[PDB]
Parts: C-alpha cells; sequence; structure tokens
C-alpha cells in the first residue's frame, strides 16, 4: 500500500487572543517585552521568505523536461506519500533531514537511512551541487547555528506556505490551461470565418489603441458606422446628461398629459410658435416652459438655433439617445475601421473570440508571506511555551533563551461560550503574529472532523471541480461525476435516503429546501442580507462578518435536519459588455468575492461536522422563490 496524501481540510483548530500585559508590570516592561516578540515575529518572515526564495527555484516548470531537482521538489512540499507509514520518524523530520542535506547544512549521511529512495538522494545531491546565490549562503550560515528544532519549524512552514498556496493554484491553472486550449481549438475549428489573419488584424488594432482588456468597453463597429452622437460609454445610462435631467423635470414638475406631449408641445412651440399649440394647452404650456428653461440651464434663443426648434436631449431613456456623443477611444477604433471596411463584418465575433481565447488563464506567480496581513505566525512547541488558563498567563521561550525561562504575559481569557475549553483538549503549540503594532497568540489543538455518512472526501469533490473538470463548458460533467461519487460512497440506497439541503444564493432570495433522496421533504426560512446592503481592492471587508455570519446559519439549519450534504448555487455568468455601468460590474465583482468567501466557510464547517458541499451552476432561467427546491432537482439531474 502506498502511502495517502494529507489532507486539506485540517484536523485542528487556533484559538487567537490577544496578549495583556500581566498585572503589576510597568507598560514599559510589556513594551520592551513586546519589542522582544516583534523581533522575533519579524526573523521568522524573513527566514521562512528566505526558504521560500531558496526552494522555488526548483519549481517544475510547465512544458518542460522534469529538472534532475524534482524529486526533492515534490519531496520537501510533501514528504508524507514517499516515506513508509511504519517510519519510526515523522514525515517533519525527515523533511529536516532532506533540506540539510539539499542545503549543505549537514552532509548525505543521514540519508542513508531506508526511509529515503535512491532517487530523492539523488535529486538532493544534485540540489547540493549547485552554485548558491549570495543570499541563501547567508541564510543557511545564519540557519546552520539554530536548534534542530527551529529549523525543522521553518522547513515545515517554508514548505507548507509553498505547497497550500502556490503550488494547488498552478495544479489547478495547468488543468484550467490545457481544457481552455482544447476549448480555444474547438471554438475556432467551429467558427472557421474568423481566421488567423482576421484576429491578427483585430489584435493589432487594439494594441495600437492600447486596449488591455479582454472586455473591450467600445461601440459595435456597425453602430459606430451610423456616424451619429450614440455611444452607450459616453453618459450616465446610455444618454447624455441633459437627457437624464429632461426625466428628473418630467418626474418633478410636469403632471398629467404634460409627462407625455410636454416634449412634442416645446418642439412644435420652438418651430411654429405659441399659436400653432392647440389652444387648452397654451396656457399649462406657457408655465411648464418657463420652468424647463430654469430647471435646466438653457436659453431659448440658443434651442432656436438646433434643426428649427429641437430640444438637446432624447424624450424617454427607453430610446437609443441622438445627443451622447463617442468617447475617444470609440473615435480611433472608428478611425482604424474607415482604412478597414473589410473587419468591420468580424467585429462581434472578434470580440466575443477576444473574451475567451486571446488570453490564457493567468499562470499563479509566486506569493512570499506578507508581515502586514500576518499571512504566518512564528511557531513555539513543547519546550518552548507554558499555558496558565485559571490565570490566563502564558510564558514563551525565544530562540536561544535558555530552557525554563520565559517572556510573560497575560491574554484575553479563554471564552466560556468557546467549546472545546482548555480542560478538554491540549495545546500542542502557540502561534505569535501582529495585527498592526498589536501582538496575537493563538493556541493550536486538534479536533477530529465528525466522520461523514459518505466514504468519499471533500478534497476528491474540489479535484473533480478544480483539475478534472475545471472549465464552465465541464459543469454538466462536474455535476454528473460528482453525484456519481456521492451516490456510490453513500452506505444506503442514496436516491431514497441521501439527507441534502439546498441553498439559494444571490439573486435567487433567502430561502432553503430539505431533501430526503429525490424527495423535496420541507422548505426552511433562512435570513440572509444581500451583499447590496452593509455599504487592496478594499481593507473595510464587512464581507467577512458577513461571510462568517451567513454561514453559520445554513450550518446550523443543516445539523439540525442531519444533513450529509449540503448543494450551494454559485453566482451568475458574466454579462456581456456595454448595460454595465461601471459601479454596477464593481458591485458584481463584490457579490463574486463575498459569494465565494460563503462557499469557502460553509465548506470548511461542513467537513468539520461530517458534511460535504457541492456548489451548482447558477440557476438559468429562460414570480414567488421556488429556487432551493429547483437547486435540489437540478443536484438530482431532473432538471
Ligand atoms: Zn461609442
Ligand atoms: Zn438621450
Amino acid at each position: 500500500v502506498s502511502p495517502r496524501p494529507r489532507p486539506r481540510y485540517r484536523e485542528e483548530r487556533t484559538l487567537v487572543r490577544k496578549l495583556l500585559p500581566r498585572p503589576g508590570q510597568s507598560k514599559q516592561e510589556f513594551r520592551e517585552n513586546v519589542k522582544k516578540l516583534r523581533k522575533a515575529f519579524l526573523q521568522f518572515n524573513a527566514d521562512v521568505s528566505g526558504v521560500c526564495q531558496w526552494a522555488i527555484q526548483f519549481r517544475p516548470r510547465y512544458g518542460k523536461p522534469a529538472e534532475p531537482t524534482e524529486t526533492f521538489w515534490k519531496f520537501f512540499l510533501e514528504p508524507e506519500t514517499s516515506l513508509p507509514p511504519n517510519d519510526s520518524r515523522s514525515p517533519e523530520f525527515r523533511r529536516l533531514q532532506a533540506f540539510e542535506a539539499a542545503a549543505g547544512i549537514n552532509g548525505a549521511a543521514a540519508l542513508d537511512d531506508p526511509a529515503f529512495t535512491n532517487e530523492l538522494r539523488d535529486s538532493i545531491l544534485a540540489v547540493a551541487s549547485r552554485p548558491k546565490t549570495k543570499e541563501a549562503q547567508r541564510l543557511f550560515s545564519r540557519l546552520k547555528d539554530y536548534q534542530p528544532a527551529h529549523r525543522m519549524i521553518l522547513a515545515k512552514v517554508a514548505a507548507e506556505w509553498i505547497e497550500s498556496r502556490y503550488r494547488r493554484a498552478h495544479q489547478n491553472w495547468e488543468r484550467n490551461y490545457e481544457e481552455w486550449k482544447k476549448e480555444k481549438q474547438e471554438w475556432e475549428q467551429n467558427h472557421p470565418e474568423l481566421t488567423p489573419e482576421i484576429r491578427e488584424a483585430f489584435n493589432q488594432i487594439f494594441q495600437q489603441l492600447e486596449v488591455k482588456e479582454k472586455r473591450v468597453r467600445i461601440c459595435p463597429a456597425a453602430r459606430l458606422l451610423q456616424n451619429k452622437d450614440n455611444c452607450q460609454y459616453a453618459g450616465k445610462n446610455k444618454h447624455s446628461v441633459l437627457c437624464n435631467q429632461f426625466n428628473e423635470f418630467k418626474k418633478n414638475h410636469l403632471q398629467g398629459k404634460a409627462i407625455k406631449f410636454f416634449y412634442k408641445d416645446a418642439e412644435k412651440y420652438l418651430r411654429c410658435g405659441l399659436q400653432s399649440l392647440k389652444p387648452n394647452v397654451q396656457g399649462p404650456f406657457r408655465e411648464d416652459w418657463n420652468k424647463y428653461l430654469r430647471y435646466m440651464n438653457l436659453k431659448e434663443e440658443t434651442l432656436r438655433g438646433k434643426n428649427g426648434g429641437r430640444l438637446p436631449h432624447c424624450k424617454n431613456l427607453g430610446q437609443e439617445c441622438e445627443f451622447n456623443p463617442h468617447t475617444a477611444l470609440c473615435k480611433q477604433y472608428q478611425q482604424q475601421l474607415s482604412s478597414r471596411p473589410d473587419l468591420v463584418q468580424h467585429d462581434e465575433l472578434y470580440r466575443k473570440w477576444r473574451r475567451e481565447y486571446w488570453r490564457e488563464p493567468r499562470k499563479p506567480v509566486f506569493r512570499y508571506p506578507s508581515v502586514k496581513r500576518h499571512s504566518i505566525a512564528k511557531i513555539f512547541g513543547e519546550n518552548y511555551f507554558q499555558a496558565d488558563f485559571k490565570n490566563s498567563v502564558v510564558g514563551l521561550r525565544l530562540d536561544s533563551m535558555p530552557a525554563g525561562q520565559y517572556l510573560e504575559f497575560a491574554f484575553a481569557p479563554w471564552p466560556r461560550n468557546y467549546r472545546p475549553q482548555p480542560g478538554e483538549t491540549e495545546i500542542s503549540s502557540v502561534h505569535l503574529h501582529f495585527v498592526g503594532t498589536r501582538p496575537r497568540i493563538g493556541f493550536r489543538f486538534r479536533v477530529p472532523h465528525k466522520r461523514s455518512r459518505f466514504d468519499c472526501t471533500q478534497e476528491e469533490l474540489d479535484e473533480l471541480r478544480s483539475r478534472t473538470f475545471p472549465r464552465k463548458a465541464q459543469d454538466q460533467k462536474f455535476l454528473e461525476a460528482a453525484r456519481k461519487r456521492l451516490l456510490e460512497t453513500f452506505p444506503g440506497n442514496a436516491e431514497q435516503e441521501l439527507r441534502l439541503l439546498a441553498v439559494a444564493l444571490g439573486t435567487d432570495s433567502a430561502r432553503a429546501a430539505f431533501f430526503i433522496g429525490k424527495t423535496f421533504q420541507q422548505a426552511f426560512p433562512l435570513k440572509i442580507v444581500k451583499i447590496e446592503k452593509l455599504y487592496t481592492v478594499h481593507t473595510a471587508r464587512m464581507i467577512r462578518d458577513w461571510a462568517r455570519l451567513n454561514a453559520r446559519q445554513i450550518i446550523q439549519l443543516a445539523e439540525e435536519n442531519q444533513v450529509d450534504l449540503i448543494v450551494l448555487e454559485s453566482l451568475r455568468g458574466f454579462r456581456p459588455p456595454g448595460y454595465e455601468n461601471l459601479d454596477q460590474e464593481k458591485k458584481r465583482r463584490v457579490a463574486f468575492f463575498a459569494h465565494g468567501r460563503i462557499r469557502r466557510k460553509v465548506t470548511e464547517k461542513a467537513v468539520e461536522r461530517g458534511m460535504r458541499v457541492v456548489t451548482v451552476p447558477y440557476l438559468a432561467s429562460s414570480v414567488d422563490e421556488n429556487a432551493a427546491r429547483v437547486l435540489g432537482r437540478v443536484f438530482w439531474g431532473e432538471i
């Protein structure tokens, strides 16, 4: 039996508490002690980042031959899959030994152990034989004089940082990239009129302009050819300012028949005079008119100027505007097309291609842990801390400070409401980070997942969605493989007994549907607030509170009905450019982020409470809320 990969949903908790002055100690003592914690936090970031800078040079490069360094790369990241299960030592200790050999902190002697394959031994030699940058020599010169336990922690935190951020995202991207290429080739074979020559022509036009966006914010080629003042980008709501203004005038100051016919009578008036109006509206018109000239900032003189008596604005907002001139970008495109009338025909088809197939999905780039976002925490393990939950005091032994000696702090007491009380768990480690200038400590302890009735992991359902079937065009294949995996690993008759909560998120109201097998059993109230309310892409993140709070309601309702499976709805696919006022593409982008966040929190909690999660595609319809029940039938594949 070849050993299995570590879980991604970890069976562990960290409770974070503010570090406080210990009662009877000067603000100055605290400050000097907090200064020592800050220096150790920053040194730990420097050390992990240094290890990452060294390790990341051996990442496999897409579509290239495996380097001889690759086995060491794979092992550093996930040592457990290459070691014997009956190893007397931990994968963490084995990683330490491989790292020391590969970095020349030690020799290959430690690697004579049969725990290590020859492939590993050979890969580690290949790493050690390479010249080291000055930076790596400085890092290894420093780490050589650390205690083994601190080096082990460093290696573990760097390896886990790289594996969990970069490597998962890189593996998701590779499959996304591979399938995008197959979908591109098929779309091009099915639309052969968009030849390479034509694509190139448009590509060069959009480079010459300076359009780096997939989705071009430019009037259609053919609208642009009409040669009128009609852009959909220049105004507010695809009309001039005056057209918007007149609409407020018509709601605020006009009444009865005047709301309809004032525009018409004003143009009749301007061209042919008051006596051209019906006798019975001359009176009201006089008043409506001098009011009109005041609410807009218009003179009757200059209005008589245009086309023999015409108002310089639309009469409705429900019509294409002729007073809304084209943006400078609309006009440059128009200039490019005028010397290329051959391209006009293919404008729309080329923009469809450009939105999907001009740019490959972005290959992830390695990111270092951020000090300001406290991406990582300094680890104090077995003989480097003490905790007294009676007097809420903690001792933290810095790296070179002797055994039994601690810097001592109080901390915000463990809440009584917080379910694992210190006495019903064991603290394996304390984790130090800073939020701004303020020190925080995390008490780390193990909580096993409740066992699911499904003999399948959430990690398998995620791999189906992210690797096996990554494209939107593969949604149907994703849902079919997920349903099949879930039905085949449910112990009984899934179609009669599988307990499922469906919750419809987004522009489908706050309703949930409980199913037993394929049978809709009960609809349940669910009090969610929408993304419209509660109002460095931001830092006023009240999404996090929105996500945690709304996640908790979904989980309570699921647990209350001994649910096996939570089915979520993803957010509506992205509309085509134009009829997207800048503001509403920001608000659709906040929705997507916030909803991503609710799904992740519900998933993490669900796996802890012995459940599984599946996110179905946005309910595509072609006036009451049946939506959660429809979502469940979509899962079962009746719709
Ligand atoms: Zn335009
Ligand atoms: Zn208009």
